[PDB]
């Protein structure tokens, strides 16, 4: 069972867990990349009653750091945001809550905008159809194959 979080449908419950960050996509690609800082490797997702709490690392040359933020239930269901790098809001497009999880997010900061999707598995790898969904949804975002990084076997601390 697939689900949007947008959805009538969705079991938040269901997201909870362990989660991996398998590729980045985003409209500036900086940030998806090496030094970035949306260049995020999701650790695992606790749910709250209207909040959510994403433990993530980041990783500078092989070292990894720990960051954990608290996202918030905006009212729009199925959405958040959280304050990281100006002002964040994102939905869950689509999930099966059991392998995959699709992201898409809304940094807004001092009037300058960017889109960013991310693929985040149970397991640090999902196949290639999946991979390849995940792809042509970025496309009709309009995010291009350049601005797709997989982070598959990169995303290991
Ligand atoms: C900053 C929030 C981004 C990276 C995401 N984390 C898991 C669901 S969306």
């Amino acid at each position: 069972e697939e689900a949007s979080s947008t959805g009538r449908n969705f079991n938040v419950e269901k997201i909870n867990g362990e989660w991996h960050t398998i590729i980045l996509a985003s409209d500036k690609r900086e940030k998806i990349e090496d030094n970035g800082n949306f260049r995020l490797f999701l650790e695992q997702i606790h749910v709250l009653e209207n909040s959510l709490v994403l433990k993530f690392h980041t990783v500078r040359d092989e070292e990894c750091s720990e960051l954990s933020m608290v996202a918030d239930k905006t009212e729009k269901a199925g959405e958040y945001s959280v304050t990281y790098d100006g002002f964040n809001t994102f939905t869950i497009p689509k999930t099966d809550y059991d392998n995959f999880l699709m992201a898409h997010l809304i940094n807004e900061k001092d009037g300058e905008t960017f889109q960013l999707m991310g693929l985040y598995g149970r397991e640090p790898d999902l196949s290639s159809d999946i991979k390849e969904r995940f792809a042509q949804l970025c496309e009709e975002h309009g995010i291009l194959r350049e601005n797709i990084i997989d982070l598959s076997n990169a995303n290991r601390c």
